[PDB]
């Protein structure tokens, strides 16, 4: 196993030249520096570690280093350089896995003054250097101040323009931090046993003799990096074709909403000063004094003035128009600013910045696009589809396949409660109408009330919120929950074993529950440490971890089987991963025939995961074929 | 009419002579299925069909043009396609090692003509006959086609022998009549559908008998088609 980190001229989007790179080999216990005229030998040294059957350690390698050296080897040396996933390790990925929390631990490091506040909780290489005591300085700062003591000014992102011996020295500096952070991650005896040097071993022994979560996260991070490079095709004209229908409506409404109110329907310090003059008495306030002015209360605001009352719905539309504009046409997001020259949006994704499960998406958040049930969402969802590019060569309309996890949340509960009811509740899922059973069990009037109950009750809603479902308060809530526990004993006993797994005894002392903690981490499905939580609720943490870890393995096995079936991944191939959303995925497909294979494969892949972890409940998927996202869901 | 052919005889014959170097590895890939899929992975071809046209051309001594024209090129593209397949399938390379060096002592080029010192200018067939070749640069094509032709020859003999032994009479006046033998497939006339069904089963029974007879390392199978004519039997 060798440890490295590289230095290029810019990001992966427009990287042109390779500057330097250092390779520390543990068998020789000595570093090796590479220069612009040594890029060829650098690629050979990495291939040699692959030929021996070892491993290559990069920081942010799955997302940057490895794909950039594939791109850089194509334009500079014109060679096919491709690192296999199995022979690659990303310290950044393990850091987010092993140190998913840090929130706690970083507090003392912050109190110590050993961590910059700008580098709080960051998994960046420099952020970890201060944590381990290996930061002698940063290349960006020893460059800025040294440009002063030389003359020339500074450009926001110019320290990577040209190769200099100080970068070569700080390139080594990034490797020794990568090395020390790697060893800091290998010293956690819950993911890596106390065997031997896990550097000394080959990749075949590495993945299997390590905790399973280690392997999944590197397969997930490798897979998601491909999806970002694939990107999600974007119809610029269509979204532009939305802005006037919103902006003209915004301008026309603003005119009408200034004739009703003389001398901005967008701020809370505005309407509070205005609406409290038309006779509206705020019922619910906020923890800072100001009254609540959300969608809920506005629907119920009643004023004697007919014009003011009718103007409320015009404010309701205004805020929503601003919302769509504020998501589709604003500044520094808006999708329209993120459209790359290939007509696609490359939305980034953090493998699992959320302790339990489900990645985080940003620049732009591809997971918060308005659904087809929300206003103007039909047009918005239509703007996302594989139909925006009809094949990279053949001109063949690419069709989209959208596959989601059928009621994954409730099925995860049946598996963990199958420990107390012997597959009873799991069979009620298969029999169908689990919301009908929960309705009978909790004695609710309508099935829809049971649907919003089972999720609310499971996820820690108070007795008022439960009572407010049927139009009541905490009175009906307590009896609605107590009745459900009696009719479904397994759920109640489930919340016992959990409450007695992380607590020894609890006690209230002047405002704080003083739990005598037995463990501050629930074991997941792969064996990982899953957050710490704090109070009585925890079941929500267990279920969302199960489903997302199911989906993570699901989307990996799906792509693995599709590749195993011969289907090439990419826009120049048969399919391309475009988006992963919670329990659903959107996959571009070159032909309808291929799209059918994707749907069937996703269902078949769902069985390996369900079989692997011996899930007591049946995992299933449903696929929808069509041009865009408004059709596939 | 009953049309029965030898299911992929060429590739299974290759598995038999290379089972001497891989201990039945490649042979099981035939039975497990999708051998053209493995050859596709081994030689790094984009489509399975490209692997099919590859395996036959490479085995029989095709240069690089037919190979290069697969990807839209010339004689240039071919060497890396052939060498990569050799690295991923050592047994095939090892197959041409011991056998091709079983017929030579040392070779020598004289004025552009290889004046190879031979051990014997003839490869032994499945029944000890002399099967000569020409150049030791390949010869494998001669070896495989010799196995296949000798397999079918015995195959059509035992099939008729078993059919006669079971009670069937040969000819237009009996129950069945051989109409044409085409290398790895045969066309047999049958008086009734019932006789044709027996013909199909017997041919498979004879094909397994041949494999046990010469202790063939790979498994031989056949497929039959019943119908009125030849367009139906194939």
């Amino acid at each position: 196993m060798i440890v490295s980190a590289i230095a290029a001229n810019a990001l992966l989007e427009s990287v042109t030249k390779f500057h330097c790179g250092v390779i520390y080999d543990y068998s020789t216990a000595e570093y090796v520096s590479y220069r612009p005229s040594d890029f060829g030998a650098y690629l050979d040294a990495l291939e040699a570690e692959v030929a021996r059957g070892g491993l290559i350690v990069f920081h942010n390698g799955h997302k940057y280093d490895v794909p950039a050296l594939t791109k850089l080897a194509k334009l500079q040396l014109n060679r096919e350089f491709h690192l296999p996933r199995e022979n690659c390790i990303d310290t950044l990925v393990l850091s987010r896995l092993i140190h998913s929390n840090l929130k706690d631990t970083d507090m003392g490091l912050l109190r110590s003054g050993k961590l910059p506040g700008k580098r709080f909780g960051s998994h960046a290489l420099e952020a970890w250097g201060y944590r381990l005591g290996e930061m002698k300085g940063e290349y960006k700062d020893d460059f800025k101040r040294m440009l002063e003591e030389q003359g020339e000014e500074y450009v926001d992102g110019m320290e990577w323009w040209n190769f200099n011996e100080e970068m070569m020295d700080y390139n080594v500096q990034d490797v020794v931090v990568t090395k020390a952070l790697l060893e800091k991650l290998l010293s956690d005896k819950h993911y890596f046993p106390p065997e031997i040097d896990f550097t000394d071993v080959g990749y075949t022994t590495f993945w299997s003799e390590s905790l399973e979560a280690v392997d999944i996260e590197h397969r997930a991070a490798w897979l998601l990096a491909k999806q970002e490079r694939n990107g999600f095709p974007f119809d610029t004209k269509a979204i532009e074709e939305l802005y006037v229908e919103l902006a003209a409506r915004r301008s026309e409404l603003l005119r009408k909403l200034t004739e009703t109110f003389g001398s901005n329907p967008s701020s809370r310090d505005h309407i509070q000063k205005k609406l409290q003059e038309a006779g509206w008495v705020p019922t619910k306030y906020t923890d800072k004094g100001a009254p609540v002015v959300d969608d809920e209360v506005l629907e119920g605001v009643r004023v004697d003035d007919p014009e003011k009352q009718a103007a409320i719905d015009l404010i309701k539309e205004y805020l929503m128009i601003q919302k769509r504009i504020g998501q589709s046409a604003e500044g520094d997001k808006a999708w329209l600013r993120y459209v790359a020259e290939d007509g696609k949006i490359h939305g980034s994704v953090n493998p699992n910045g959320a302790v339990t499960g489900r990645a985080t998406h940003a620049f732009p958040n591809l997971a918060q696009i308005p659904g087809v049930r929300s206003p103007y969402g039909e047009q918005c969802r239509a703007a996302f589809g594989a139909e925006h590019h009809l094949d990279g060569i053949t001109g063949k309309p690419w069709v989209q396949a959208g596959i989601d996890a059928s009621g994954l949340e409730l099925r995860c509960l049946a598996h963990f409660m199958a420990r107390f009811d012997n597959g009873e509740y799991a069979h009620e899922i298969l029999n169908g109408d689990i919301h009908t059973k929960n309705q009978i069990a909790a004695e609710l009037p309508t099935r829809d009330n049971a649907k919003t109950f089972i999720y609310g009750f499971l996820y820690g809603a108070g007795d008022e919120k439960i009572g407010q479902i049927v139009g009541a308060g905490k009175e009906r809530g307590k009896e609605l929950k107590k009745k459900f526990l009696e009719n479904t004993p397994a759920i109640a006993a489930l919340r016992e074993s959990i409450q007695q797994t992380l607590v020894e005894s609890s006690q209230w002392v002047a405002g704080e529950q003083q739990v005598k903690w037995k463990r501050r981490w629930i074991k997941g499905l792969d064996g990982r440490k899953v957050h710490v939580r704090s109070p009585h609720a925890a079941l929500n943490t267990l279920l969302q971890s199960a489903g997302a870890l199911i989906c993570k393995l699901w989307i990996i096995k799906t792509e693995e089987m599709l590749v195993e079936k011969g289907l090439k991944h990419g826009w120049d191939g048969d399919f391309a991963y475009m988006a992963w959303v919670h329990d659903e995925i959107q996959v571009g497909c070159r032909t309808e025939e291929i799209a059918q294979v994707v749907i069937e494969t996703a269902q078949e892949a769902m069985r390996w995961v369900g079989d692997h972890w011996n899930f007591r409940c049946l995992l299933d998927t449903e696929g929808k074929m069509g041009p865009n996202w408004a059709i596939c869901h």
